[PDB]
């Protein structure tokens, strides 16, 4: 990975020594970024859905992870589980549990730096998973882009800076995350937001992410471009607003 300091370097060296899950999967895969794209042609509002136990900026939600998968399964166009154990609270058998009990896309949200964590996102019934710019060299990311590929998945490639955006271009990302955070604190920042959606090539899948909580917010969004809009803290404190988020 790239030269990173404290929680998220901490984070990437967590993830560099996470160990291999065993597990055979038993559900074909189940494109996220094209599903998305249904969505669009139907003209339906596209949610990922997104279940974090905790998160390193407080949230602590107790919420069945089955019940909220299976209710959100109704209305999102995806989920978005995150495995990661420290900070989130997560875990890769979470993960296994809600792919046996889902038929919509599922994005393995977590830190991956190694070929290792795709091997188990696939193996664990994820259809997709994410790549950080932030925490990945140029040809970290390439090597990675591919390897989800060649297991038929398309990643999203999160950026939050224009350079993110200029290295998700040249590696020939087709599915962009827009991220709306301060990496240091994780304190919501929309300052770039407006000006990254508009350099975005129109052929890319952008997903907003971070910070998402009102409907007016993803309104404004879907006439700037935006395909789909990823939320997690406010729909795991409250998921009934996904009835809301949808009009």
């Amino acid at each position: 990975p790239r030269y990173l300091k404290g929680w998220l370097k901490d984070v990437v060296q967590l993830s560099l020594r996470r160990p291999s899950f065993r597990a055979s999967r038993q559900r074909p895969i189940i494109s996220l970024n094209e599903r998305i794209l249904e969505f669009n042609k139907r003209n339906i509002t596209a949610i990922i859905a997104g279940y974090d136990r905790k998160s390193p900026s407080g949230l602590d939600v107790e919420r069945d992870p089955i019940e909220y998968s299976k209710f959100m399964e109704r209305y999102a166009v995806g989920l978005s589980i995150t495995t990661e154990e420290k900070y989130f609270n997560g875990s890769y058998e979470t993960l296994r549990k809600i792919a046996s009990s889902v038929s919509i896309p599922i994005l393995m949200a977590d830190f991956i730096v190694k070929e290792s964590q795709i091997d188990d996102a696939y193996n664990l019934g994820a259809d997709t998973v994410a790549l950080i710019v932030k925490i990945l060299t140029e040809r970290e990311l390439e090597s990675l882009l591919e390897y989800a590929r060649s297991y038929g998945m398309e990643p999203l490639i999160k950026i939050n800076d224009e350079n993110d955006l200029d290295i998700a271009l040249r590696i020939g990302a087709r599915f962009i995350g827009i991220v709306s955070a301060d990496w240091e604190t994780l304190e919501i920042n929309k300052e770039n937001q407006r000006k990254l959606i508009s350099m975005i090539p129109s052929n890319v899948v952008k997903v907003a992410a971070f910070g998402i909580s009102e409907r007016n917010e993803i309104e404004e969004l879907r006439k700037l471009g935006v395909n789909a809009f990823s939320i997690h803290s406010s729909l795991m404190r409250n998921p009934e607003k996904i009835k809301e988020f949808i009009l």
